């Protein structure tokens, strides 16, 4: 890294690796939705745990205890959410 390299990089742009951003930051909600691919479900609690930077979301993402304690509040709303899903039943 910038530790041990010679010559660094005149402009710091933290957006290099967005391959890798949304890499870990898609674990987030794939992690949510684990259970069931509703969209609109773990996109629920995706929007909660979005709390943490795309970076720093990556090592909560992976820990499961990390992640019950952010994906808990978040997954109560879960339930209500996609049980009291009334909003997404558009009427003719």
């Amino acid at each position: 890294g910038p530790l041990g390299s010679p010559r660094n990089a005149n402009d710091n742009n933290q957006f290099y690796q967005q391959k890798q951003r949304q890499a870990l930051g898609e674990q987030l909600y794939k992690k949510v939705s684990a259970k069931t691919s509703n969209e609109e479900a773990a996109g629920k609690i995706t929007g909660m745990i979005l709390d943490l930077p795309p970076q720093e979301v990556f090592p909560l993402l992976e820990s499961d205890e990390l992640f019950e304690q952010h994906y808990k509040e978040a997954s109560a709303a879960y339930e209500s959410f996609k049980k009291e899903q009334e909003q997404q039943t558009e009427q003719a």
